[PDB]
């Protein structure tokens, strides 16, 4: 009965990680774009104070999420809205029950977040090697089941979690999109078609194929599209050595 | 009734941060000091491949730690272990019950992991800035309860994962252990005794002040010493800005 509506932009996985999970719990939500690296609205601080997207209003009075209430009860951070909405919908089985399996599910998020993101940001952002990235993925896969499945066996929201980066990852490098050198998009998309990463390449299948993925995705040129107007991205910059 | 054993040090915040939760918990549980910055066993990459502590196992025959069992499984990852000991002693009562409650734990959780540990780290460990630590611990600080209280109100495992770090920062700052200049040690230590962080100060004496903490605190001279044998700590050595 308490609405839920999360502040999203097309650009970010951290806020498409909600909606997945929101899809996946079948619930009833708002979504509101914010323009949060070129043009913050005034308000937005009202929802969330760190200035980032996504974020999340929980309950209060119906309101258009442009005049927040402070009423709702004002939720930030997309790992933490994930948990939340498992939370809030139990029957959803949106992570395990058995606490082994669970702890795969948590165990693999934290992997991501703390290994593999900033290797992300990195080669994206800064132009870095990619070699430390392709090792920290060859790290991640290899925490897959490795005959098929997802991170904790069941689709969890650790799926919801990780999908958002690594299915952005080849359309990006196609485009050729982030401060890293062709010779290193070459090796990137290379090795990512190469049986070392046969794995991964499965689990991005396997989400990208559930409606979940399928019903908040612009499509590949679209996102590309909407990277591109992500500031530090630097469209048209790359550093060399 | 399946077995745990956390594989420790003294020094490891992150170790820490489990320790004060299986005591909360009221759980049988066998510790395991591994000297793994200076001297890892050749066996420890079978309990985490990724050689890091904690480590933790679970269930599986009854065997010395130095012996690992392939039977029992192995969790990675200090966040992922808190919550699976609140998934394994759910009468513990180790998060809230109410969504919105356990939202601002796990949010509390993620404040701190993506926005002020990795301040500690490149302020205690390279000499950065001192401002952006401070920053984020005001950031941190406010996400508390204003009138008292945890970080969701009762205590729960989003105290675990924080006091570790807090509680370390004042003996840490009177030592002088760290890579900053004087002169922002000087500005921390002054800047952790004023008004602008009475909130996190109680909050530090709050969580030190139950059992939990004091049953897994060497105490502040010995965790001292502790840390000065982390390579990285290298003493004698300051960064300039
Ligand atoms: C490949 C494109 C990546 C684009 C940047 C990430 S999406 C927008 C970004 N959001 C975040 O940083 C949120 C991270 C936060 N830890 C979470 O998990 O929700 C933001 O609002 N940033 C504004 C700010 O940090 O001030
Ligand atoms: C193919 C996928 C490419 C993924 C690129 C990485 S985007 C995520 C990146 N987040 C971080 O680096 C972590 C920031 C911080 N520790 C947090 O947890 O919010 C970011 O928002 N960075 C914003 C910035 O660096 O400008
Ligand atoms: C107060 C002293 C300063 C802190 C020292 C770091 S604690 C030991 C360190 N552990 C980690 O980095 C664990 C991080 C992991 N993300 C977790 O949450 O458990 C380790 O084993 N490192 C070995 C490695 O990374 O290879
Ligand atoms: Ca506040």
């Amino acid at each position: 009965t308490k609405q839920i509506t999360l502040y999203t932009a097309t650009f970010s996985p951290y806020a498409h990680r909600v909606r997945i999970a929101l899809e996946e719990a079948g619930a009833e939500y708002t979504t509101y774009d914010v323009d949060i690296l070129r043009n913050m609205p005034d308000w937005f601080p009202l929802v969330n104070p760190l200035k980032k997207i996504p974020a999340m209003t929980f309950g209060g009075p119906e309101v258009p999420p442009d005049q927040p209430s402070p009423e709702s009860a004002k939720i930030a951070e997309s790992l933490a809205m994930l948990e939340f909405i498992a939370d809030l919908f139990p029957d959803a089985k949106l992570l395990p029950t058995d606490p082994v399996l669970r702890a795969r599910a948590r165990t693999f998020m934290a992997l991501y977040e703390n290994y593999v993101n900033g290797q992300f940001r990195d080669v994206w952002f800064l132009g870095t090697p990619a070699d430390p990235l392709l090792q920290a993925l060859e790290m991640l896969q290899g925490a897959l089941p490795p005959d098929g499945g997802f991170a904790a066996g069941e689709w969890s929201i650790a799926d919801a979690a990780v999908i958002p980066f690594l299915a952005r990852m080849f359309p990006y490098l196609e485009a050729g999109l982030g401060l890293y050198s062709k010779e290193d998009g070459v090796k990137m998309r290379k090795a990512m078609a190469s049986e070392r990463f046969a794995r991964i390449r499965q689990y991005v299948r396997d989400c990208r194929a559930r409606p979940s993925f399928a019903n908040t995705w612009a499509g590949d040129a679209e996102q590309v599209e909407a990277a591109k107007t992500v500031p530090m991205l630097r469209v048209g910059e790359h550093h060399h050595h």
